[PDB]
């Protein structure tokens, strides 16, 4: 037995119940008759605003009757089942194989640590990326932000992390990326070691954007549950800016209006709370260090949801244009990215030789627009000389091939033998 109500309108994307009332945030069932048998369809509550019971569509709704019937029915499948798995925002599964068999599962909301309990960042995570690991070190149960266009390696790179990092496990979110990338990134880039020490939560573009803003969250949830099992998680988070997008999209069709670049006020407090649940747990357990990307349109940093996305991360990794157009790889402008975290997780010793390698760096690049003439006469300037001497060497450092493991003592044994004497 149950307490129904009915869809009374039905005039576009939002449709109306009576006779029943639920949470904002709910999973509503509409039934429709398909002849004399009887199927669900999903929705999920977008506003029960003194008015009538506001459903906004998980699926396909031609069928309805009108003054259909509509009742409550969430948790979701939890555990070392998920590893190896390909799971949408609702946990049936993408990859072919049955149902995770689960025993175990769990609200997708679940309180998060105090910003009090939470064990300070304070040892170095191996992202097996040696230009990170050296130049811009990431702790475990940092925030991290990945700022790249289309076509300079965003999904390599996260290939390489994916497949790299020194994790317990790694969930992926592929959050409103296109079918054939999410295909091509589990097919291609994790490949058949990739794959089996995650979980790939995919909710495409193509998707209810209320499954895509779902796909985000249990993705979250299960970094939260692998963290509690005393498990250290690489989140990755592919997109904020398609979280982003899904939040506008479900925003507007329920009256809400834009407050910035045509982004609604509600977007900017889903932005925060979400990558909020990443970071460091009650350490002797478990961490969560995660990896949050975003979308530029040809370098804009107006761009409210990057401007948000830089305000509340721990640091972040931009992916340049032309370092990908000059066959540079990964394509890590080191000058316009920043790690928080770095100086209080690596010895003097080891942020010296940084210090200096962003010092030639930087020297060498601007200079670079001059010295390709003949009006450079070597001699002077000796953080040139000691900039152009050493320069394939550290861009051949910078640089790494897909396959290629940069292991945090290879990193630095690396970057010892370009720079000083141990």
């Amino acid at each position: 037995v149950r307490r129904y109500g009915r869809l009374t309108r039905a005039t576009g994307l939002v449709l109306e119940a009576t006779g029943l009332q639920l949470p904002l945030g709910a999973t509503c069932i509409i039934e429709r008759q398909d002849g004399p048998e009887t199927k669900e369809v999903e929705s999920e509550v977008v506003g029960f605003n003194g008015q009538r019971l506001f459903l906004m569509p998980l699926e396909e709704v031609e069928g309805i009757l009108p003054g259909a019937r509509v009742y409550a029915r969430k948790q979701l499948p939890l555990g070392p089942a998920l590893l190896g798995r390909v799971l949408d925002g609702g946990g049936k599964p993408l990859d072919g194989l049955p149902a995770p068999d689960t025993l175990e599962t769990g609200a997708l909301i679940t309180p998060p640590f105090n910003p009090l309990q939470r064990t300070p960042i304070e040892h170095v995570l191996d992202t097996g990326v040696r230009a990170i690991n050296a130049l811009l070190t990431v702790g475990r149960g940092q925030r991290m932000g990945l700022f790249a266009g289309s076509g300079v390696g965003k999904s390599v790179l996260l290939g390489m992390m994916a497949r790299y990092t020194r994790a317990d496990v790694i969930v992926v979110g592929l959050i409103g990326e296109r079918g054939r990338e999410v295909k091509d990134f589990i097919e291609n880039i994790l490949g058949p070691d990739g794959r089996a020490r995650s979980v790939v939560i995919a909710a495409p573009a193509d998707v209810s954007p209320l499954l895509r803003m779902q796909g985000a969250a249990y993705a979250t949830r299960i970094a939260e549950d692998f963290r509690d099992r005393g498990q250290h998680v690489l989140l990755i988070m592919d997109s904020l800016t398609r979280y982003a997008m899904a939040q506008r999209e479900i925003a507007l069709a329920i009256g809400e209006p834009p407050a910035t670049k045509g982004y609604p006020p509600s977007v900017f407090a889903k932005l925060p709370a979400l990558v909020e649940r990443a970071g460091n747990g009650i350490h002797g357990g478990g961490s969560i260090t995660a990896f949050y990307t975003v979308l530029t349109e040809g370098d804009d940093q107006q761009d409210p949801i990057a401007d948000s996305a830089r305000a509340i991360l721990d640091g972040h990794i931009v992916l340049s244009r032309r370092l990908a157009e000059a066959g540079h790889y990964p394509a890590i402008d080191i000058e316009a990215s920043i790690s928080r975290a770095m100086t209080a997780l690596i010895t003097e010793q080891h942020y010296a030789r940084v210090r200096l390698f962003k010092q030639l760096l930087s020297s060498f690049q601007r200079n670079r627009d001059l010295v390709s003439v003949g009006a450079y006469a070597k001699g002077s300037d000796p953080m040139l000389d000691k900039a152009i001497t050493l320069w394939p060497q550290l861009e051949a450092f910078l640089q790494q091939g897909i396959f290629e493991r940069a292991d945090w003592e290879d990193s630095l044994q690396a970057l010892d033998l370009i720079f000083p004497t141990v």
